[PDB]
């Protein structure tokens, strides 16, 4: 298989992360999708010790500790598990840690939870924090650079991506030290749309394109992995993959990024 990054975000809370690895190509038995995003677990909030702190809704819970069942068989045939964290309105946020070390112990909880359930990186989803709530700081310029250096610094040889969107997007760069580079990754959150990311990565790490697979209309799936392609960028994200029969919205953009049309298990 040769093309753009394919990338797939569940909706955790009401689809299964092994819909992603139903999808292969008619020609060649390769993966329509190369990564899958467990969406989310997310920035919690102690008000008591004012101390923010990575949390997991049941159903995220639930998956993790089946990770066995619901992450494994997708690395096992090469897909990528990545876990978005996303900001759960209790006014803490990516982009609002008071200090270094408070963002670093942050990015702990967030590469022991890879370690202990075997995942393969993080997704960043700074969209909910709700920044102020339970007297909480606005968004300050040096936390994501902070948060980004100490997670890197935690598991570099694993993935790190950024949903395009909220105050930490903006704020890659502190003291000198701009974190661009130590994304893998970065998307465009607005589904049926082309919008390149901010973020200063090479064309091959950026996805311009943004589809939801099954709502967006199969002829805008096909147009934007076609502009992928003659544009030369290197990834492409499909949100929200359910557990219906999406071969046809798959096969829009696979024939155009691979060249084969895609079939479900
Ligand atoms: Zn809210």
């Amino acid at each position: 298989k040769q093309g753009p990054t394919s990338v797939a975000y569940v909706e955790v809370n009401n689809n299964s992360m092994l819909n992603v690895g139903k999808y292969t190509l008619a020609d060649g038995g390769g993966n329509a999708f190369d990564v899958a995003v467990i969406f989310a677990a997310n920035i919690n909030y102690d008000t008591g010790t004012k101390t923010a702190y990575l949390h997991f809704n049941e159903n995220v819970q639930r998956v993790l500790d089946n990770a066995v069942t619901q992450i494994r068989p997708l690395q096992q045939q090469g897909i990528k598990v990545l876990l978005s964290v996303l900001g759960n309105h209790q006014g803490a946020g990516f982009a609002n840690f008071p200090s270094q070390q408070a963002a670093s112990a942050f990015a702990k909880q967030l590469s022991d939870a890879v370690a202990k359930y075997g995942l393969d990186g993080v997704d960043f989803a700074d969209e909910y924090a709700e920044y102020g709530n339970n007297g909480t700081a606005q968004p300050n310029d040096s936390s994501f650079v902070h948060l980004v250096t100490a997670l890197r610094a935690n598991m570099p040889d694993k993935i790190i991506s950024l949903y395009n969107i909220g105050p930490a997007a903006s704020r890659l760069s502190y003291g000198g030290v701009d974190v661009s580079d130590k994304f893998d990754y970065a998307w465009n959150p607005y589904y049926g749309t082309w919008q390149v990311p901010g973020i200063a990565l090479p064309k091959a790490q950026l996805s311009p394109a943004a589809v939801e697979i099954g709502r967006t209309s199969r002829s805008t799936v096909a147009d934007l992995a076609r502009r992928t392609v003659d544009e030369g960028y290197g990834v492409y994200l499909t949100y929200n993959l359910d557990g219906g029969d999406r071969t046809a919205d798959v096969s829009a953009f696979t024939r155009e990024l691979y060249g084969s049309e895609a079939v479900r298990t």
